[PDB]
């Protein structure tokens, strides 16, 4: 991926995050765990913003991965780094386990 540089919507929560992607083109990656990854669609191409870090990004390769991209173009994510936020999570089990570790 590529980084472009640089009701009431509760972008916080990952439901909502999760509503902005009615209208997302790319069938192969997994607009859920991009939801859950901090990323709401602009719905401008294939263009995702995180919540938390403001990082920008589009131009997905077909191969490619949400928290791995998201991660190599802001890396001192908030949420990623697994600091204090005010994300309210589908599954607070599920966001554990596809964040980086820190083992
Ligand atoms: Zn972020």
């Amino acid at each position: 991926a590529s980084v472009v540089p640089i009701r009431m919507n509760d972008l916080n929560r990952e439901e909502t995050r999760l509503k902005t992607f009615t209208d997302w083109p790319l069938d192969w990656l997994d607009k859920r765990q991009l939801a859950q990854t901090g990323m709401y669609f602009t719905h401008a191409g294939d263009k995702v913003k995180c919540f938390f870090c403001g990082v920008e990004i589009g131009s997905w390769e077909q191969e490619d991965q949400p928290v791995p991209e998201h991660q190599r173009w802001s890396p001192n994510c908030p949420l990623l780094r697994r600091r204090t936020t005010n994300n309210v999570p589908i599954n607070a089990e599920a966001l554990d386990r596809i964040l980086p570790p820190i083992s």
